[PDB]
């Protein structure tokens, strides 16, 4: 149940805290980071203006209006007691002129609000664009991630195939040694078979080691890429959540601003009605004068309400 | 964290600069009222109702 101004004031200071980010480690997020940084910079400019100028200026105009209506609380449509008709006409004319100036001031505030609205709208849009750009990056990066997990699965098979050859070689050599030793009792074919088993066992152990060292070294490259992509995606999902939150803050501020625009528009219209009610009463002599003057008195209440309403906004 | 602290300080700088301009304006506005008073443009009757 926050006031429109406080909601924008919060969103403003929040955007100010938005730090500039470098996805320098992530090659696919290069354009995203720059785009985000630029948009963030622009939003910051919008906030500083809103905070340092806009909200204060709005407060000033409203205060002046509050003071004005305070003095001119009700137009005395009827001759109260002991004034000339000219004196009453002059006072009314003065009040009319002041209301006109106040009306112009109200229109000015509205224009300011309009600019603020456009600035916020542009910020929210740029934010959304960054979010989509990020969402796309992680939604692509997660196709790559699957092909990596599938390749990593295919790599472990060769890794085990090498582990198998290494063990088989170790046993063949072990068995070959026992056979060779037995054969060496006399019995040349047995010794040959034992030496052959030993030789083959060594060959398999050597060949497997070469393959294994290389196979893990292909596996390592794939895993490194997988981790890098995982990190990049997480970083994107991190900044993405933040931008998403900023986008919501702007969307709400847009509603708050639109509300303020309608409020000022109403005050401007109410002033125009009082001015019209006034003007027609000065160029009226008897009963029709009191009629327009009473309607203006009702105008005056409608403006006083619009003041209290804007003060709450 | 340091990066976030740097941003917090940068914003505080803007906040301070704003406060400096605000006080400077108040000081100038007082000088104008004083000048308006001294020359006989304002009166201690009307300036009282203004502050009130």
């Amino acid at each position: 149940q926050s006031s429109q101004a406080l909601h924008i004031q919060t969103y403003c200071n929040s955007v100010r805290q938005q730090i500039p980010v470098d996805f320098g480690r992530f090659p696919n997020l290069r354009e995203s980071e720059r785009q985000i940084n630029t948009g963030l910079g622009a939003a910051r400019q919008h906030a500083e203006h809103y905070l340092k100028d806009i909200q204060p200026l709005i407060i000033r105009n409203v205060t002046n209006i509050q003071d004005y209506f305070e003095t001119q609380n009700l137009i005395s449509t009827v001759m109260p007691s002991g004034a000339t008709k000219e004196q009453w006409l002059s006072a009314l004319g003065m009040v009319s002129d002041k209301a006109k100036e106040y009306q112009e001031v109200s229109a000015n505030t509205r224009r300011t609000i309009g600019s603020l609205n456009d600035k916020l709208i542009i910020d929210s849009n740029n934010y959304q664009l960054i979010v989509v750009n990020l969402n796309n990056v992680v939604n692509g990066n997660n196709g790559v991630l699957e092909q990596l997990n599938r390749d990593i699965d295919g790599i472990n098979a060769a890794i085990d195939g090498a582990i198998a050859g290494i063990v088989v070689g170790g046993l063949l050599v072990i068995g070959g040694a026992i056979v060779t030793a037995i054969g060496a009792v006399a019995s040349t074919p047995v010794v040959m078979g034992g030496i052959a088993m030993m030789t083959a066992g060594a060959g398999g152990v050597i060949g497997g080691a070469i393959v294994l060292d290389k196979s893990l070294s292909a596996r390592e490259k794939l895993y490194r890429d997988r981790s890098q992509l995982n990190s990049e995606v997480l970083v994107a999902s991190q900044i993405g959540s933040g931008y998403r939150g900023l986008q919501t803050q702007a969307q709400s501020a847009v509603t708050a601003a639109t509300q303020m625009n309608n409020a000022w528009d109403s005050l401007t219209s109410e002033l125009e009605t009082l001015n019209a009610n006034l003007r027609k009463g000065i160029i009226d002599d008897s009963f029709l004068r009191q009629l327009f003057l009473t309607a203006s008195q009702t105008s005056v209440t409608k403006v006083l309400d619009g003041t209290k309403i804007i003060k709450q906004q």
